[PDB]
Formats: structure tokens, C-alpha cells, sequence
């Protein structure tokens, strides 16, 4: 009967996983998955969560299906979070809100709405990107291709390239666009690129779809939000797509966003009606117990500012590996510039290291990245870090 | 920008229950959601529910992604609860289980699979069907119609015309199957009637897809799954999607589970690949509270027993309702058989009012039913049994 499906080759980062666990050095260490850990390399449970979580279990409520775009509480965190707080263009009643189940699902309602309504568009992703973006897109037959982003040569944006492509693009083409902490690579657009990049996407009336997963791990949460609220101020019709699962440490859950920015109040109406139509046809509502802790987080004033400062000190200890790594480096090494490491955002880095150099660490060493170099910086703890810098000395040495 | 949307009208289901809020009747009742309330009028919470969340909250633990195809636990509790604990079937590995959000998601991953793989099947609804159903399948681009099931004339199963209408079909064509509990009739096969659908399903080579979204609600976990395990006997590829919303009175947390049932071994394997591949690009992975209940319930035995006796006092009370209610209406109406009426199963009722009586039961009695005439019996409770009762013995007066 089935004789037709042709297997699955298995998600590529979980393919890495099995060979690690797998692997019997002692000193192995992963750098591989997009996982943030604490200091002492475990997954954290936030307080804020914690204490989220203590109100919601007293007493143990009812369960009835939530709303179609989720919790209002959960919609209006987003907002809030996205846009700033009372947010002129929140007043103004021109974003349409929807909880989503995580990152993921905002993507994939954010790019089926797409579709529908806008056949003809094609979607660009930057090179690199996240996998799991493709697939999200393509799984809605639309049509993607690749934006230049990262130069290899300098570590660096291709900037002037990639202003040229976007020029040759059709209007209403999408461009999935990282407001901070790229992933992979943690190179990030200065704020007078995104000037320009967003005067060019007004110019080519093209659709940009800011997917911001990492919200609070690069400069802070106004900064790293700049890109959505310039794209804002200046009027373009924007899609976010937001995730709680770094930043809330809520993975599971399945925790998101999608927000769509509309010229007047009506299309928003008619936007809303059409993302809830989309959720309908998909899982028909949002999981109550993950919504519920972002409705609670998000509009208790305690909460938020507990997490926020959560949040903040899960940046600040991935700056201060990602520091500690560029001094062993830079102490150990002269005449290489390590600048890129701390000028990079976010949990990832594209290291630099070649593959056969990012291969000769598993062996060698035990340590785990993505053959394109990505090293999840996370992955690196006070216990490890010594190690690993030293390990990468050893490799860059030879 | 977006005056290319249309405005979308609205949840159905949904928009009579806002007028239903709106409405002022001191005495008004909602028939119209498929909801499961206990005898007070409100959503139970179960007790094995209730214990399987206290073990949750202590601790409150980490919260990393689980698995694509959930929890195995959830997994698992669905396979034995749909085929019998450990069946044949499953001791020989010929079926693929995922968790998903609700049966909904399950209805969309099985549908996508189904438009991927086998892009030339159409699928069939009864006539009629739950309103999602259709939009699900629809928004994955496969054709849907309908084949006959509901005889208005006797209320009771245009059964030969079904027949004669399966017969017409392709092979590889999809029929959707409710094997208890019809959503919106309560009108059900007998198990006669179950042995030779599936037998012309077998020789006419088409794909049953059952989704039972009320298992426990009509007879009894067992019988309620008659249709499953007849196909699987019978050695048909078959797609079961069911649902924990009301079985679980778990709504908010979304938990369902998609089964395909393979011919071997190797093929489930295929079919467990793509699954997961196919919730990838959805929505990646499904949500931990929802399915760690499912798995603590499923797998504890004390929690399991309790929780089928919670069904089945669940059952018993619709059974009760439906009785008082025929009671009153045969005692107050004559020559009318309202046999119908405990003939059905589950949770819905055609009640064989027209849609002019529905709409007086609203104007004048602020009781709130779809204008096919679907009621959900458990709305109804002692304390409204006899005024909606009452009322409808007045409609059917007129
Ligand atoms: C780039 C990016 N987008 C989106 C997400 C959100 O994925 P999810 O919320 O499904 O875990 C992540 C994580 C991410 O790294
Ligand atoms: C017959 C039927 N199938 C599928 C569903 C999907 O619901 P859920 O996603 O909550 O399981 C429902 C109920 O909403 C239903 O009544
Ligand atoms: O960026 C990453 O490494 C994550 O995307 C890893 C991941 C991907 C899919 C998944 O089901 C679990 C983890
Ligand atoms: O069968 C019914 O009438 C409803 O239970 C379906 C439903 C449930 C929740 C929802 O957000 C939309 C439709
Ligand atoms: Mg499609
Ligand atoms: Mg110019």
C-alpha cells in the first residue's frame, strides 16, 4: 500500500545528536543544537515560568478550547513585546495578533496565508538560514530562493549584493529576514543597514516576514525589535514571526506569534479573519496551558520584569563565553582578528573554522558543531570552556 | 494592500454562541456547542486529569521539545486505546502513531499526507458532517465531496444509497468514517452495517480514514472502536484520528493522535518518516503538558481505570438525558416516535425540527441549536431538562 513513501532521511541537527550520544569521550561536549543552557549546561526552568506555572496549577481549572488566535492576554504580550508598549500602531488598531504553536506554526500560518493570497510570491531566505524555514515555506508550495547574506571572505554581510538582489525582486515577493541573532551565522544587519534594506523592500513593495526567535539575547528587547519598528514607522506591510521557546525556556509548550502590520483598521479585521480561518484549518486552537503562561508572564508587572532580567542574564552569560573564548584566542593566537566572536549576536556563531577543522574537533576532542561551523554558544559553560577554547587553538595551530 | 481579503465569516458554531452571550433570556440555554458539561452545567475537570497534572507541577521540570511524533507514552495510549491493549496489530509494529494537536491535527497531518503521496485521491464526507472536516482537507488542496448517510425521510441511514454511491468511486479514493458518535446526527451504523461498508471498502481498494473524536461516548471504549478494528482485521490500510477534547475534557491542550495502519512492518516505517516530516513543516513538534497528561493517563493502570469509569459515568448521563427527554415528549406529544432520539449516539442529537422551530426555540425560549437541528444532549442537564423539554413539545405543536 505504502510501497510508494519513500523514507525519511530524519531532521540533519537530530542526525549530529544520535552520533554524540553515541560518542565515548569522556571530555565530548555538543555545540550542535540551538538549546540554551545555564551554567551548569542544563536546561533552565525560568522563575517566572516556575511561579506562572504554581498559579495555573492552583487551583486545576477547566480546560475549554481556547479562542482561534489564542489567549488576548497572549496576543497582547506579543504586541507589547514586538511593537512597545502602547505602541502608536497598536492604538491605532493596525496589527493583527495570533498565538501560535511556537515560532514554527507562525511561520507555517504566516506563509499558507501568503498562499493563498498572494500566489504569485516567491520567498527568499538569507544563506545561510535555519533549515526548518524552507521546509516551513515549501510545504506551502511556494517557491523559495536565497538572498546573499553572510561573506565568507570577511565574516561579514554582503551588503552591496545583497541590496542588488532584493532590487531584481517582484513586488509582493517575500524576504524572511532576522531582525538579530541570525542564525546561523550571528552576524547581524547594523541599524543603518536596515534603513536601507527597508527603503529598498519599500521601493520593490516587497513583503518582509521578520522571524525574531531570540527576542532579549542580543542587545536588548527595544534593540533587537529595531528592524520590526522601523519597518513599522516606515509603513511597509510586515509579518513577525515570534518565539518564546529561547527566551521563556518553553520549548515544549509551543509558545508564538504572528503579527501582521496593516495600512487601516479594516484590512486588519480582514486579516485577523483570514489568520483564524487559516488556524482553523490547520489545529483549529492553540494549546492552553503554554498560552497561559505567556498570558500570565507577559501581563503581570512582576513577571515580566523578573523575566526580562531572566533574559538578560541568559545574554549576558553567552557574551561572557562568547568573550572568554575570543581572550583565549586572541592570548593564545596573534595576528588573527577573534572581533567577529563579539561582534556576532545571539546563541549562534559561525566560527570560521573550515569542516575538516570543525571534523578534526569531533574527533580529536569530542566537541560537536555544524560542518558550516555553527557553534551554538549556549553549549559553552564555565566547565567546559577552557577545553574547548584550547581545543579550537590546537586546531587552528596546525 | 490587503483589499484582495475577504472578510472571513466566522466559526459558525462560534457566531451562534456570540448571539447566545448576547441574548438577555434570564432562561436561555447553549445546545450548541459540542462541549461535554456535567450535571451542573459546567466543564468537568476529571480526577485522573486533576492527579496527572499534580504529578506535573512537582516538580515543575525543564521543558526541551518533545519528539516530532510526541510523546511515546501518548503514543502508545492511543495505539492500545484504539486497537486493545496489546493487539496483534501492534505486537507486529504495522502501526504508526504520532501525538498531535487535537484530532484536528491529526485530520490535517493525514490529509497532507494524503494530498503528498497520493495527489489524485478525493475524499468523501458524510452527508452531512462536522463542519471542519471539509476545511481541513480542502486547505490541503484535496477535493472533497460528499456520499449519502443521513436520511432526513426516516432519520435513520440512506444506507443502500451509500453503498451504491461507494461503488462509483476510484480506487485510492479517501472516504472519512466516524466509527461511533456522528457529528452532527448521532445516527450510527449498526455492526452490520460497519461489516459491508468495509467490505465494499476492501473490494472497491479505497482508503478508510476514521476519525473518532467521541471514543467512549456511545457504547463503550471497546465497542465504540468496533469500525477501527474491524478494518484492521480485514487487513485494511487504515488512518484513524482521535481526539482526548472531550473524552479527556481536555480541549485547551490539544491532544489527538493520528494512527495508519500498515500492511508491514517496512511500510510503517516509511509512513512514520513522513509523518514526522510532515509535522516538521507544520509545526514542528507538539505540546508537552498536553501529552505528559495523555501519557501519565494512558500508563498508569490506577489512572487508566479511573479515567474509563469517568467516561462512562460521562456516557451514562447523555443516556440519561436523552431518555428524559423522549419521556416528556412521547408523555406530551401523540403519534409522533421519538425513538430516534435514544437511538443516537453520543453527543449529538438531530432532533427532526425544522429550521423555523430552531429559530423559535431561540426567539422564544433563548435555546440555542444549529439550524440543521443539531443539539448537543449534554447541555442538557436536570435543570433545564424540563424547560427544553417543554419548549420543544410547544415548536412541534405550531
Ligand atoms: C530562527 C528561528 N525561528 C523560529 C524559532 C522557533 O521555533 P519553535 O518556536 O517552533 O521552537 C527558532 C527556535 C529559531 O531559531
Ligand atoms: C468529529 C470530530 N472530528 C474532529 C474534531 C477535532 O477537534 P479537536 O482538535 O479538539 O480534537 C472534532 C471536534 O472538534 C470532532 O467533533
Ligand atoms: O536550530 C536548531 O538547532 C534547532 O532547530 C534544533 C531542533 C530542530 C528541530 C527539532 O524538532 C528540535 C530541535
Ligand atoms: O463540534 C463542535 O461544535 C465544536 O466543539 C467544534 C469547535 C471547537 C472549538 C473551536 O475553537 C472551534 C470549533
Ligand atoms: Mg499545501
Ligand atoms: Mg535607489
Amino acid at each position: 500500500m505504502f510501497e510508494r513513501i519513500d523514507y525519511y532521511a530524519g531532521d540533519p541537527i537530530l542526525g549530529l545528536v544520535e552520533k554524540f550520544a553515541a560518542d565515548n569521550n569522556p571530555d565530548k561536549v555538543n555545540l550542535g543544537i540551538g538549546i540554551y543552557y545555564d551554567e551548569s549546561g542544563v536546561m533552565p526552568v525560568l522563575d517566572c515560568v516556575k511561579i506562572a506555572e504554581q498559579r495555573i496549577a492552583d487551583p486545576i481549572s477547566p480546560r475549554p478550547y481556547l479562542p482561534m488566535a489564542g489567549l488576548p492576554g497572549h496576543r497582547k504580550g506579543c504586541q507589547e513585546l514586538l511593537f512597545g508598549k502602547d505602541a502608536p500602531v497598536l492604538k491605532d488598531g493596525l496589527v493583527a495578533t495570533i498565538a501560535t504553536i511556537g515560532g514554527s506554526g507562525a511561520l507555517k500560518v504566516g506563509a499558507e496565508f501568503i498562499h493563498e493570497w498572494f500566489p504569485q510570491s516567491k520567498c527568499y531566505v538569507s544563506d545561510p538560514t535555519w533549515g526548518n524555514h524552507i521546509a516551513i515555506f515549501e510545504g506551502c508550495d511556494i517557491e523559495v530562493g536565497k538572498y546573499p547574506y553572510y561573506d565568507t571572505a570577511t565574516g561579514g554581510i554582503k551588503f552591496d549584493e545583497m541590496i542588488a538582489f532584493f532590487e531584481t525582486l517582484n513586488k509582493d515577493d517575500v524576504l524572511l529576514l532576522h531582525p538579530c541573532c541570525h542564525n546561523p551565522t550571528g552576524v547581524d544587519l547594523t541599524r543603518e543597514q536596515w534603513d536601507t534594506v527597508l527603503n529598498v523592500i519599500q521601493e520593490r513593495e516587497l513583503i518582509p516576514f521578520m522571524d525574531i526567535a531570540y527576542q532579549g539575547f542580543g542587545e536588548d528587547m527595544d534593540s533587537d525589535a529595531y528592524a520590526i519598528r522601523k519597518a513599522v514607522d516606515m509603513g511597509l506591510p510586515l509579518f513577525v514571526s515570534n518565539s518564546f521557546s529561547k527566551n521563556l525556556s518553553l520549548y515544549g509548550e509551543r509558545v508564538g506569534g504572528l503579527s501582521v502590520v496593516c495600512p487601516t483598521v479594516d484590512e486588519t479585521e480582514r486579516v485577523f479573519g483570514q489568520l483564524n480561518s487559516t488556524v482553523r484549518r490547520i489545529y483549529s486552537s492553540p494549546p492552553s496551558h503554554g498560552g497561559r503562561v505567556v498570558d500570565i508572564v507577559m501581563n503581570d508587572a512582576a513577571l515580566h520584569e523578573q523575566w526580562v532580567g531572566e533574559v538578560y542574564a541568559m545574554r549576558d552569560r553567552i557574551k561572557s563565553m562568547r568573550t572568554k573564548l575570543k581572550s583565549v584566542l586572541e592570548a593564545k593566537i596573534s595576528g588573527r582578528n577573534f572581533d567577529y566572536l563579539t561582534a556576532q549576536n545571539g546563541m549562534f556563531s559561525f566560527t570560521g573554522l573550515t569542516p575538516e577543522q570543525v571534523e578534526r574537533l569531533q574527533s580529536e576532542f569530542g566537541i560537536y558543531m555544524i560542518s558550516n561551523s555553527r557553534m551554538c554558544v549556549a553549549g559553552l559553560n564555565s566547565s567546559n570552556i577552557d577545553y574547548v577554547a584550547n581545543a579550537m587553538v590546537d586546531v587552528l595551530k596546525d
